[PDB]
């Protein structure tokens, strides 16, 4: 259920490595990892690949 | 399950809100409504971010 909650809240700005981390598509410093642990996150053009 | 029945059937023509709601990306008309509540739908081209 975390694993879900966060896929969630992260949603594509992230991607699964598919042995349960995710991997972000941006610099995430602490500010944003203490941010993804409680009801919160909002990264709106980090897209390299695209 | 109904939001995995209906993601697994809309497929990638939707997005995910991460709040239990699908976004099209193609107008769904009330007849599209219809539709996704029971076991149909097909949207082949709608894609413009792509
Ligand atoms: C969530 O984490 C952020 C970053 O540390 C903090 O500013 C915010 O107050 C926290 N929210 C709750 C409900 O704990
Ligand atoms: C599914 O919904 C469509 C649109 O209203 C309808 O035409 C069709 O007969 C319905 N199928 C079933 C099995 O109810």
């Amino acid at each position: 259920n975390l694993y879900d909650k966060v896929r969630m809240q992260l949603r594509d700005n992230v991607k699964e490595l598919g042995n349960g981390c995710f991997e972000f598509y941006h610099k995430c410093d602490d500010e944003c990892m203490n941010s993804v642990k409680n009801g919160t996150y909002d990264y709106p053009k980090y897209e390299e690949e695209s």
